[PDB]
DNA sequence: CATTTAAGACGTCTTAAATG
DNA sequence: CATTTAAGACGTCTTAAATG
């Protein structure tokens, strides 16, 4: 059921940032984050192990859950 | 800098494992490994976090090492 | 034989416009 | 306004051929 897109938005929802904010700590735009968030795209190697990072997660949770 | 693609030969050839091997423990064909390995492409998120597991280290240590 | 090169389909970013 | 859509450049894969 769940998309790792719906769990970095819940993750930036907590955090209570826009996904410009959110854009700005990973290193790409805000419209790489809403790409992401809508499951149109899924983050690069380097773009995930960043977003973790600010979202203060694992890798592996955005990925696939639990 | 050691690129991310000499960490991942070296814990290759650490292994004894071909790069059809490891494609095959990451769910990727051995040219993605070779890839990889020459530094022509880097893994995307999921390729990372399975090829982290399949070469036992974290994915910051291919991304950036020590 | 193992690996690299090549070509090409599809994915992941970018900025500007549109939407709500 | 924040976000999503649009258009488009370069990134990541696959298989087949070439290389050694
Ligand atoms: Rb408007
Ligand atoms: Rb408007």
């Amino acid at each position: 059921t769940q998309l790792m897109g719906e769990r970095i938005r819940a993750r930036r929802k907590k955090l209570k940032i826009r996904q410009a904010a959110l854009g700005k700590m990973v290193g790409v735009s805000n419209v790489a984050i809403s790409q992401w968030e809508r499951s149109e795209t899924e983050p690069n190697g380097e773009n995930l192990l960043a977003l973790s990072k600010a979202l203060q997660c694992s890798p592996d949770y955005l990925l696939k859950g639990d």
